[PDB]
């Protein structure tokens, strides 16, 4: 028979050789996971292990899979330790009374998903941004301890202590009740998700003991102070409101749960990056650079070297999973880090990329359901220890001929130790003392698509009207700028803001962009900043450029009308059109001859064609008559005030539908009213979960509120920076960034002021 032959599945079917010399324990899993199986990913991506008792998960899709369906793999088993707790360990824990209840991460539903909604908010970015201070000094505190012996090990002294401490101020514990609960935190890779000796188990017991009922006291002490800042004093207050979903014995529970969850996890993810950059020195540099890239950065770190090797799941009914069929109790062991390698979903995978514009995919932080809360705490701690760390020891190197041990588990994944070495006489900052009142605001809760950018360098400023500046952007890189067609904008950053501008400059030149500034009197504050604070040799990130102001080139004629600075678009559209031959008109009006941009160059060129209307000499654009009576072919672009905007689509009325296309500079809504708006349900297909959105939030609101990856940087509906998939459901289009044939398909939906006509939609998410 076969069992005479090889292992045997529980299903009875035969085991593979490569299956069979699966240990996740030693050997090379433990060098580096991800190529370990990169034999799975290929030829087996299902197999039965029998070193340990699972079955083992390897390709992106299916690992993503597991965890949308919470139905079919419970996360009962998240925390199960692998070797069983001996009975002396467990009378250890029995003399504290120790008695955790399974707390978000082992809950299954029903009651996962409110607890997780009811104590979701601190996790949101705009909740983080209260402990943004708190973490800058406690990542200084620290590395100004070491910063002058030029050798440490990070892990010890910097990286393994600060994310404890964070936790606890996250938490909202008092500072006097903060060292002995430190005192009492230890690691717990080994003794849940490895092979531990009996006297490992009870000494983690003992430290579990003393923690759990120490906590009880300091639960009891911050009772009755309940709004205060911190999750636990949070976690009172829902109390009160929901006395069902939030118990006594649950935040006990979230006492500890709520540490154990942050300490490790975020030190080993710290402790892999800077590894993983000082490994590759140049991209290392790259960041001493600008920090710019930070945000991303720690992206393609976590996918390419997570805190988190592998997950479980216990399934709950007869499945198959890419064609190997798995029982009912079957152990899944999905391994987030061969998937964050799968070649299917990521290109060029055992790269690391920092720019990759696919790092936000990676399951470092798992998916779906119980996907990490704290996601974002962790990602603005990595960013900002990265920041200090490449401000002020840029010059740091890894100790060479270095052996990095990683503790034996099937799940966490970490250095015992980093060495590095460094020039302590050559630290820029004795010299400076500048740079560290610099601080860089963290970018946290956007997909890294949305965060791609180059930062280019001003290497000119003109003034060619009043209250406009010409502004020259070089990229510093060297390497060429994407091609743009007429209408094209970009995003540039303007201080702690982003507007977007128009590029009147020659597209034939493809080493620079063009913009044409207005200071707007009445400045929100990104104008001005422009006109106010910037000279020559600062460098802004400025994200490729986008056009919703694309023309039909098939048209039979061309005439443009334009006001103020609207001029910016319209004249590279005129340029386009010259170039191939075409005939065309345009029309330019302002509120000043001296206050006109580009007559000069609309003089030089399309001069013959241009006529001008300035106001101040008291000449009018009357549109009436320019459009008395239409023609089949003629086509209008047009750009400007909304004042003429307005008035011109009145005028433009008596024509073909397609005929006029106009590009707003500003944003007609909002007044939000929920009155005249209906609540609806949206759901979430790639994440298997429904958000529901009221008639007072805004799509993009639900779904920052369940902490889900979204950008935003205008929110008026115009710089369509929020744009995601729809798969089902109709929507009430209020952007005015999509085409009306676009708005037609109902292919896509602007995140933050589009809504649902009806009762639900299905978005690719
Ligand atoms: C880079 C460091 C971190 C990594 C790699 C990580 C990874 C995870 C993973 C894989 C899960 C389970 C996912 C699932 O089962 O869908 C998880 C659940 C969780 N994480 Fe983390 N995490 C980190 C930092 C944190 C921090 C700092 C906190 C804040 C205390 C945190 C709070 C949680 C909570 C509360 C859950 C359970 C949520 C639920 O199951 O609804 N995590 N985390
Ligand atoms: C030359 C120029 C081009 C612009 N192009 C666009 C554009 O293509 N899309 C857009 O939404 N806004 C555009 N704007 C408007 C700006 O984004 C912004 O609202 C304006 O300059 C004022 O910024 P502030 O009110 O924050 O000071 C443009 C403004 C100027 C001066
Ligand atoms: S954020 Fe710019 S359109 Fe929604």
């Amino acid at each position: 028979p076969i069992d005479h032959t090889a292992f045997t599945s529980p299903t009875g079917c035969p085991v593979s050789p490569r299956a069979a010399a699966f240990d996740p324990f030693t050997g090379p899993y433990q060098v580096d996971p991800a190529a370990s199986l990169r034999w799975s990913r290929d030829e087996e991506p299902v197999f039965y292990s029998p070193e340990l008792g699972y079955w083992v998960v390897t390709r992106y899709e299916d690992v993503k899979a597991v965890f949308r369906g919470n139905e079919l793999f419970s996360p009962s088993i998240a925390l199960e330790k692998i070797t069983p707790t001996s009975d002396e360990a467990n009378a250890v824990l029995a003399r504290y009374g120790y008695a955790m209840n399974r707390t978000l991460v082992n809950e299954d539903e029903p009651a996962h998903m409110p607890r997780r909604r009811a104590l979701m908010e601190p996790f949101t970015p705009a909740a983080l941004a209260h402990h943004e201070p708190m973490v800058r000094r406690l990542t200084r505190e620290y590395v100004d301890r070491f910063i002058d012996t030029g050798h440490v090990d990070l892990v010890d002294e910097m990286l393994w202590e600060v994310p404890l401490t964070v936790a606890l101020h996250f938490l909202g514990v008092p500072e006097e009740d903060m060292d002995t609960l430190r005192e009492y935190s230890i690691a717990h890779t080994v003794n849940t998700w490895g092979r531990p000796a009996p006297e490992q188990q009870v000494a983690v017991a003992d430290a579990v003991g003393k923690f759990w009922q120490f906590a009880g006291t300091v639960l009891d002490k911050m009772r009755k102070d309940p709004d205060g800042h911190g999750w636990m004093p949070f976690g009172i207050r829902v109390q009160q409101e929901q006395p069902d979903v939030v118990t006594d014995s649950y935040l006990h529970s979230m006492m500890m749960a709520g540490i154990v969850a942050a300490h490790e996890t975020t030190a080993n993810a710290s402790a892999n990056a800077l590894r993983l950059l000082l490994e590759h020195r140049d991209v290392w540099e790259e960041i001493c650079a600008d920090p710019s890239l930070i945000p991303n950065a720690v992206e393609e770190c976590l996918r390419h070297s997570g805190s988190v090797a592998a997950w479980r799941r216990l399934v709950t009914a007869d499945t198959t999973i890419n064609g190997v069929e798995v029982p009912a109790g079957a152990k899944l062991l999905i391994v987030n880090s061969s998937a964050n390698h799968d070649e299917r979903h990521f290109i060029s995978l055992d790269d690391f990329d920092i720019r990759r514009d696919n790092a936000s995919d990676h399951l470092t932080f798992g998916y779906g359901s119980h996907q990490c809360m704290g996601k974002n705490l962790a990602r603005m701690e990595i960013q900002i220890f990265l920041e200090e760390l490449t401000r002020r020891l840029p010059h740091m190197e890894l100790v060479p001929d270095q052996e990095f041990t990683y503790l034996p588990n099937t799940s966490f994944r970490g250095p015992d130790h980093v060495w590095v070495r460094w020039d302590p006489a050559r630290n820029p900052e004795r010299a400076d003392p500048e740079l560290l009142s610099r601080r860089q605001p963290v970018k946290i809760g956007e997909p890294s698509k949305n965060t791609i950018a180059r930062t280019m360098a001003v290497s000119g400023l003109e003034s060619i009207a009043d209250d406009i500046l010409l502004i020259t952007l070089r990229d510093t890189s060297g390497r060429p700028l994407p091609k743009w067609s007429a209408g094209s904008h970009i995003d540039v950053d303007c201080g702690a803001v982003s507007r977007q501008y128009s590029l009147c400059g020659d597209p034939h030149d493809r080493t620079t962009f063009q913009v044409a500034v207005l200071h707007d009197r009445e400045s929100r504050g990104g104008s001005r900043w422009i006109h106010t604070e910037l000279a020559v040799g600062a460098t802004l990130r400025v994200r490729g450029p986008r056009n919703h102001f694309k023309l039909d080139p098939d048209a039979k004629r061309y005439v443009f009308v334009a006001g103020g600075i609207g001029i910016t678009p319209v004249i590279a559209m005129a340029d386009q059109v010259k170039a191939a031959g075409g005939d065309y008109e345009i029309h330019y009006a302002g509120r000043s001859r001296t206050s006109m941009a580009f007559l000069d160059r609309l003089a030089r060129d399309h001069g013959e064609s241009v006529r001008v209307y300035p106001g101040d000499e008291g000449v009018r654009m009357d549109l009436p008559s320019l459009f008395a009576d239409p023609e089949d072919g003629t086509q209008v672009y047009s750009c400007g005030p909304e004042r003429l905007l307005s008035a011109l689509s009145e005028a433009t009325a008596h024509w073909p539908d397609d005929t006029l296309h106009v590009e707003h500079f500003s944003s007609t809504l909002e007044e939000l009213d929920p009155s005249k708006e209906h609540g609806f349900d949206v759901v979430l297909k790639d994440s298997g979960i429904t958000v529901p959105v009221a008639a007072d939030q805004t799509v993009l609101q639900a779904l920052r509120a369940a902490n889900i990856d979204a950008q935003s940087d205008c929110e008026e509906g115009i710089c369509g920076a929020c744009e995601v998939p729809v798969l089902d459901g109709e929507v009430d289009h209020r952007d005015l960034v999509l085409t009306k044939t676009e708005r037609a398909a109902g292919k896509t939906m602007m995140t933050c002021c589009s809504r649902a006509c009806g009762d639900k939609l299905t978005l690719q998410l």
